[PDB]
């Protein structure tokens, strides 16, 4: 009976998404943009975007709701069998999410939306992002995939934030991240060639006009 | 066994400390600041504090060595046993650590070292704050504990961010959080009687003149 709230332009609704589907598990999509809304916040406590409804109530977080559905559900494993190795699938995960997801979406309004962010915001996020990626190289095994030879959780943090965080680097910071970090580059065209790639794209373009009205009305 | 690197005047290694003291478990502490030195990278590869060494290798990141240590350590359960109760256990930690520390962090700069912080930072910091401590209202059941009636992880997440926040809000932007959400402000002089709190609290008095030394140079 799972069902996620959000719109497929979300990268981490997608990141959910992606795991659903190469778990082969059954779930229900409904467009959920969150934000500040009194009847938005009921669903979604800070306001973003996924969030999964259970037969327990709603889970938001998309690092949260991840776990939650590799313990619960079956389908394909993302994790290893080890204790120690599930921990260093999540500390690439929260690597990517805290150190290069949060910082180049300090960007996005200027990289995606046309409109400018302030020259500090870009300072920080230049630095920020330097390290994000420098912490990446340094502790992803990258066999070919982020954590050793297996698709993991990790991944998908990887191939829906990476993809973000470039083009904020080429488009608002002058980098080219990737041109540098050939395992991350190959890993990205790999996760691209994931058989549900082409679903998740598709509803992606589909979403998209719906999504900047949005956007435009408030 | 267990070593834990950082140092005592860090709320994230005390949030570990307090795990491990609290499970009963038995612990090395290893003085280490972390950083951008090439040595430290090895250590903790973005350089924060604190990290878990284990037989298996170097673990960062307090919510993962959290986790870890729940997966994997005998004593007291610090989660309850049903997977959807753990899930929101660990929502809850992680909008704290989102949504209440980091924000508080970017002005730490000003409150506890000296040095005045942009405008433009502080007033991002004032609106997520607010947000934040609003989330956690909505979201926390404060009965008494964040999570419901049991002490656990989202409690030192807790107990070890707020008191920050707070400080933050009074010295930095002129608001004080916790004089409008009672449930915290009991919730934070209960964690305070905890009974390793005076430990906690005594190594990181007498930690924070090198910590202050290893700033100055
Ligand atoms: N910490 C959240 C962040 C997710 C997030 O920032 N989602 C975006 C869409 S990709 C969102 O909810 N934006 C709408 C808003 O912030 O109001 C998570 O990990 O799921
Ligand atoms: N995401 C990290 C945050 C750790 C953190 O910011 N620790 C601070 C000390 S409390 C630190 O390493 N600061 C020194 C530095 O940034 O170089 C975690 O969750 O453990």
């Amino acid at each position: 009976s799972l069902k996620l709230y959000g719109f497929s332009v979300s990268n981490y609704y997608n990141m959910v998404k992606l795991a659903l589907l190469e778990k082969g598990l059954t779930f229900e999509e409904v467009t959920f943009y969150g934000g500040q809304a009194p009847q938005a916040l009921e669903v979604s406590p800070r306001g973003k975007v996924p969030v999964l409804e259970t037969e327990h109530g709603f889970l938001s977080e998309t690092s949260v709701i991840l776990d939650y559905i590799e313990q619960t559900q079956g389908g394909k494993a993302l994790l290893p069998a080890d204790p120690f190795g599930q921990a260093k699938v999540r500390e690439l995960l929260k690597e990517i999410e805290l150190y290069i997801e949060l910082p180049a979406r300090t960007c996005y309004a200027e990289s995606f939306f046309g409109m400018s962010v302030e020259p500090l915001i870009k300072e920080k996020a230049r630095a920020d992002l330097l390290a994000g990626f420098a912490t990446l190289k340094r502790n992803g095994r990258f066999a070919p995939y982020v954590a050793g030879e297996q698709l993991t959780l990790a991944d998908l943090m990887f191939c829906f934030s990476v993809d973000l965080a470039n083009a904020v680097g080429k488009k608002v910071l002058n980098i080219d991240f990737l041109a540098d970090f050939p395992q991350a580059k190959a890993l990205l065209q790999l996760m691209g060639e994931n058989p549900h790639m082409p679903r998740i794209l598709a509803d992606k373009e589909a979403s998209m006009p719906a999504f900047m009205e949005m956007i435009r009305s408030g």
